[PDB]
Formats: C-alpha cells, structure tokens, sequence
C-alpha cells in the first residue's frame, strides 16, 4: 500500500493459491518472508506447485 507492490503481491498470490495445502503456502509465505528479494521465485514455485496441484 505504501509501497512494495512485487512483495505484496507475491504474499497475496501465495495465499490465494486454492491447490496448495497449508504446509505448502505457509512453507512458501515462510520462504518470501526470510527472502523478502526472492519475491518473483517464491511466486513462481508457489504457482508452479499450485498449477500441478490442479483438480483439472
């Protein structure tokens, strides 16, 4: 809000990733946490795993 668009947005869409289980998205929350930098690969590896996760 006040800023840090990227690093906002990566917690939001780690969150709202329906087909991780919690120990995945906390996991990854813990991840963007420690590595406030490895904003993008966090992301990435979030919706990666969320992707091949999918019901279909």
């Amino acid at each position: 809000a006040q800023h840090d668009e990227a690093q906002q947005n990566a917690f939001y869409q780690v969150l709202n990733m329906p087909n991780l289980n919690a120990d995945q998205r906390n996991g990854f929350i813990q991840s963007l946490k420690d590595d406030p930098s490895q904003s993008a690969n966090v992301l990435g590896e979030a919706q990666k795993l969320n992707d091949s996760q999918a019901p279909k």
